[PDB]
């Protein structure tokens, strides 16, 4: 992955600046990371990135909480994951659109309002790689999958982007994808773009279909101190729920429609030693269930209004966002986070962080299948402490984090609803490093996460206590390896064949991969991969085989 700290993220404050000026703990994949690794989904991504504990269906907690607790943008735009299956639905999100992904793990409510309490996933789905591939892969279970993209300029001032993709995973789960994207320079500083994409998933789990289909437009300024970025979105999906011996229309099959709009302004300036940024959006989401007739459904609205600063002085960096926003379900909420990095000495830094967050129950969460529409937003109290060092050549970060969330949502598996944890402490330790020796790359990350009831102080279920990641990467003879090495330690879950109903601990699960990819020549690359190469069942071993014609 990227792990330079010179690298541009605009996840952190919506503008672009370096990863080393963001405090909080920051990831960056890449489109050469996922190509590599031959990432077949978002999943697959996630689970290698700090605090992130993946079982695959599959039930993902990032530092001990759901993953609806991190909050995943679209190209900096919210995606929309209020429908019944919550967060669940990520993965229908195709992995062909993923050029890079900008993980920022911590609150960010005060930027982003609602859900970014655990962290922030922005999947970024443009790259500025001109020309044309030609992929496709074959592997276990009948796998298929067959790509095109091109980036072309359209004059000096014009690019377009355009991809398709197929893949076929067992019928299983289809997906099919379109993706076009204009990017324009009207002038030096003004520009603009229009996006727009969709897929059509089929799933056999218990027939779902699945089409999505969302549209981005922007303007953005950059002036010498002066930057601005105006965005709207409209996102779109029907989703289609039913017993195949039936079909759609039957009584007992579903369709939601879910819509989602956005408007979002945000403005950024280079002031003293930083920056400050303030910026306004509003947003709405509604969903409907089988008739179409929005009298039928539900909306949830909010407008919200956020400040950003950024300065370093002398050797210690400050840096804090405070956001209000109003939630047409739940009223208004503020947030606000701060911290501060002192680099005591070059190259290494302490940095104490603090901040609220909240999440207010989505539209799926509410009046969903499986919620509660008295279910009340979750509030967030979070600091952290982290030193960060590059020692002999060592990128290191190990940090401390708590967090205390009021009324902390999970779901409940056994009564297939989501309820009320009340409240939940998470204590955690997160440590990355990454190092080169001779050819070898070495990118490390542990977590250890302690969620636990505030009150009674029993252990949430369902969380692995220790996370360790390691992925080796080189190159020998032109042939490029990575082996990933996966542990996802111990977790309590409910025994439920016997009232009362015992917790019971489940065992740590160690998996590992291996990729390989050779430059046949210099526009054909060819690239396998084992995913659990030992076979482990806990989803055994499975091979893919893919190749990419650049022209």
């Amino acid at each position: 992955q990227d792990t330079s700290p010179d690298t541009l993220v605009v996840t952190a404050n919506r503008f672009e600046q370096p990863r080393s000026t963001v405090l909080a703990p920051t990831t960056v994949v890449t489109r050469q990371d996922i190509d590599r690794w031959q990432s077949t989904s978002v999943n697959d991504v996630l689970r290698r990135l700090p605090g992130v504990d993946i079982t695959q269906l599959s039930s993902i907690f990032i530092r001990g909480t759901n993953a609806s607790h991190v909050l995943v943008l679209i190209d900096g735009v919210r995606l929309n994951l209020a429908g019944v299956s919550g967060s669940a639905d990520l993965s229908q999100f195709p992995i062909a659109l993923v050029q890079r992904v900008e993980y920022i793990r911590g609150p960010r409510s005060a930027v982003y309002g609602s859900d970014a309490i655990g962290g922030v996933v922005n999947i970024i789905t443009t790259r500025d790689e001109p020309g044309t591939e030609i992929s496709a892969g074959w592997g276990s279970n009948s796998y298929q999958n067959y790509d095109v993209s091109t980036q072309q300029q359209l004059g000096d001032k014009t690019r377009v982007t355009l991809l398709g993709d197929y893949a076929h995973t067992h019928d299983g789960f289809l997906s099919k994808t379109l993706y076009g994207a204009l990017e324009h320079n009207f002038t030096d500083a003004w520009s603009g773009f229009v996006r727009g994409y969709g897929y059509d998933n089929r799933t056999n789990y218990d027939t779902r279909k699945l089409y999505s289909q969302s549209w981005d437009a922007g303007l953005r300024y950059n002036g010498e101190l002066i930057k601005s970025q105006l965005i709207t979105s409209y996102s779109h999906s029907k989703d289609y729920n039913y017993d195949p011996h039936y079909g759609r229309y039957d009584s007992s099959a579903t369709l939601d429609e879910m819509k989602q709009y956005t408007v979002q302004w945000a403005n950024n300036v280079i002031v003293g030693h930083g920056s400050i940024g303030a910026g306004v959006d509003w947003q709405k989401q509604t969903t409907t269930p089988g008739t179409g007739y929005v009298e039928d459904g539900y909306d949830q609205r909010n407008t919200g209004i956020y400040l950003t600063g950024l300065q370093q002085v002398g050797d210690f960096t400050f840096e804090g966002a405070a956001r209000s926003d109003d939630n047409s379900q739940f009223g208004r909420h503020g947030t606000w986070q701060t911290s501060a990095g002192w680099e005591f000495i070059e190259g290494y830094r302490f940095i104490a962080s603090y901040g609220t967050s909240y999440k207010a129950p989505n539209l799926g969460q509410l009046y969903g299948f499986y919620g509660n529409p008295n279910l009340d937003p979750e509030k967030s109290k979070q600091w952290e402490g982290a030193f960060e060092g590059l020692t002999a050549g060592v990128n290191w970060r190990i940090s401390g984090y708590r967090n205390d969330v009021s009324d902390l949502i999970d779901y409940d598996d056994h009564t297939l609803k989501y309820y009320n944890e009340g409240k939940a402490r998470i204590k955690g330790v997160e440590a990355t490093a990454n190092f080169d020796t001779g050819p070898l790359t070495h990118t490390v990350s542990y977590d250890y996460v302690d969620a636990r009831n505030a009150i009674t102080d029993t252990p949430l279920l369902r969380r692995a206590k220790q996370q360790v990641k390691y992925q080796l990467d080189w190159q020998l003879y032109d042939f490029d390896w990575g082996i990933t090495y996966q542990y996802l330690g111990t977790r309590y879950d409910k025994d439920y064949s016997s009232y009362p109903y015992q917790t019971v601990k489940m065992g740590g699960v160690s998996l590992w991969d291996l990729a390989v990819a050779y430059p046949v020549t210099s526009h054909l690359t060819v690239r396998g991969k084992i995913a659990n190469l030992f076979d482990k069942d806990y989803a055994g071993r499975e091979y893919t085989l893919s190749g990419s014609y650049t022209f």
